C-alpha cells in the first residue's frame, strides 16, 4: 500500500495530473483517487459548514478543514490502505499549512500543531509537490476561467508558503517542475511514483 | 445591467424559483425572464429539430442547442443588455456543459469550445446553482423513475459539481434541498445582493 498526496496552487495542473497518473497507475496497481471530504458523511456536513459560512473566522476554518481531514483519513484512506491499495489524495496537511497558515497568516507552526492533532502520526508515504512559478500559475487559472490584485497576490503567497514548508522539511516531498507542458509535469510525476512504489 | 443565468437538474425546484424570484424582482428592477429558444423563430425552428430527433447524434445536438443558444443570445439577450434591463435566463451554456458534456459523455471541454464560439465572450455576470441532491431533486421529479433516469440525474449532478469545482468565480450556489419557499428567498437575496454591488 501507499498513501500518496498531490500538493500545489491554482494554476499548478494538479487535477489534470492526478487523473493522467490514475489512468496509468490502475494498469499495475489497485489505486484510488480522492480528496478530503471525499464523501464521508460528517466531512461532507463539515464541507458545508465552511461553504455556508459568512466571514468566516480563519482560525474556525482551520479547524475545519482538519476535522473534515480526519474523517476522511479515518473512514476513507485508513481502510484502503488495510486492503492494500494506492491512495492517491488531492490536498492533505500540506494545503493547511500553506493556505491558513502561511497564505492566511495564522501561522505555519500553529496550523502545523492543529493538523498534527488531526493525522496523529498519519504522515505521507509519498507528496507530490507540482511546483510552478505564480506567472506559469497565474495564466493557467485565466486559461481555466472565463485575476485581481488580491487574487494574485494571494496565488503568490500560497507559493511562498509552499516554498517554505518544503525548505524546512523534505523527506516525503519530491518537487515536480509545473512550468513544463503538461504532458511533461504527468510524465514526471508518473516516473517519480514509480520510483517510489518499486522502492516498495 | 445584469445577466444572470439559473442552472441546476430536474427536482432543483428552478422553474418554481426563477418564476417567483422573477414575480418579486419585476417590482423594484428592469427586467426581464427568458429561456432558449424564447420565440426567437430560428431558435424555435431548430427546437422542432430537436425535439422531433429520432436517436439523434449527441453532437449534432449539442450543435443545435449551440445554435438555438446564439440566435436567444443575439436577437433577445444582447438588445435587453444594451436598453440596461437585468436579464434572468432560465438554462445557458453550464446546461450544454452538465448534459451534451458530462451526462452524454461528449466531454465537457469539447462542448465548451463549441459554446464559446456560440456566446463569443457573452458569459453571465452572474449564474445561480439550485444545488440540489440527487435524493432530494429524485423525490420531487416523482413528486411532479427507472434506473437509467436516476443514472442520468446523477450524472448531471455530478457534472455541474465538476463545472462548479473548476470555474467556482461565477457561480452562487443555493440550497435548493430546502424547502421552496426558502430556496426563492435564498435566491432573490442573492440576486439583490449581487444587483447593489454593482
Ligand atoms: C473550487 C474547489 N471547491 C472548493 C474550494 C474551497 C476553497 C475554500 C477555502 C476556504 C474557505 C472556503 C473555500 N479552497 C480552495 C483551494 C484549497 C483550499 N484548502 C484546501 C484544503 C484541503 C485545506 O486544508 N485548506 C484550504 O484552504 C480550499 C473549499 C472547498 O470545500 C472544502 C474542501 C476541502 C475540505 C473542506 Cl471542509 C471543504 C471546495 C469544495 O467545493 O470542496
Ligand atoms: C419538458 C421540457 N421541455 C424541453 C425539454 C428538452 C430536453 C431535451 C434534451 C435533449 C433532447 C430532447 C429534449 N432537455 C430538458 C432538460 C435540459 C436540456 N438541455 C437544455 C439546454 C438549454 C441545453 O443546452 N442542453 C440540454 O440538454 C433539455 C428540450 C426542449 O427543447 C429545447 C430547449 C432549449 C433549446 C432547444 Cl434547441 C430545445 C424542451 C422544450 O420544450 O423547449
Amino acid at each position: 500500500s501507499a498513501f500518496i498526496t498531490f500538493e500545489g496552487p491554482e494554476g499548478s495542473g494538479k487535477t489534470t495530473v492526478i487523473n493522467e497518473v490514475y489512468h496509468r497507475l490502475v494498469k499495475d496497481y489497485d489505486v484510488i483517487m480522492t480528496r478530503e471530504p471525499g464523501g464521508v458523511p460528517t466531512g461532507e456536513e463539515i464541507r458545508k459548514i465552511v461553504l455556508e459560512g459568512n466571514d468566516m473566522d480563519i482560525r474556525t476554518e482551520a479547524m475545519l478543514f482538519a476535522a473534515s481531514r480526519r474523517e476522511h483519513l479515518v473512514l476513507k484512506v485508513i481502510p484502503a490502505l488495510k486492503e492494500g491499495k494506492v491512495v492517491l489524495c488531492d490536498r492533505y496537511i500540506d494545503s493547511s499549512l500553506a493556505y491558513q497558515g502561511y497564505a492566511r497568516g495564522i501561522g505555519v507552526e500553529e496550523v502545523r500543531a492543529l493538523n498534527e492533532f488531526a493525522i496523529n502520526g498519519l504522515y505521507p508515504d509519498l507528496t507530490i509537490y507540482l511546483n510552478v512559478s505564480a506567472e506559469v500559475g497565474r495564466e493557467r487559472i485565466i486559461k481555466n476561467s472565463r485575476l485581481d490584485q488580491e487574487d494574485l497576490k494571494f496565488h503568490e503567497k500560497v507559493i511562498e508558503g509552499y516554498q517554505e514548508i518544503i525548505h524546512n522539511e523534505s523527506q516525503r516531498f519530491k518537487s515536480v517542475n509545473a512550468d513544463q507542458p503538461l504532458e511533461n509535469v504527468v510524465e514526471d510525476t508518473y516516473q517519480t511514483i514509480i520510483k517510489y512504489l518499486e522502492k516498495i
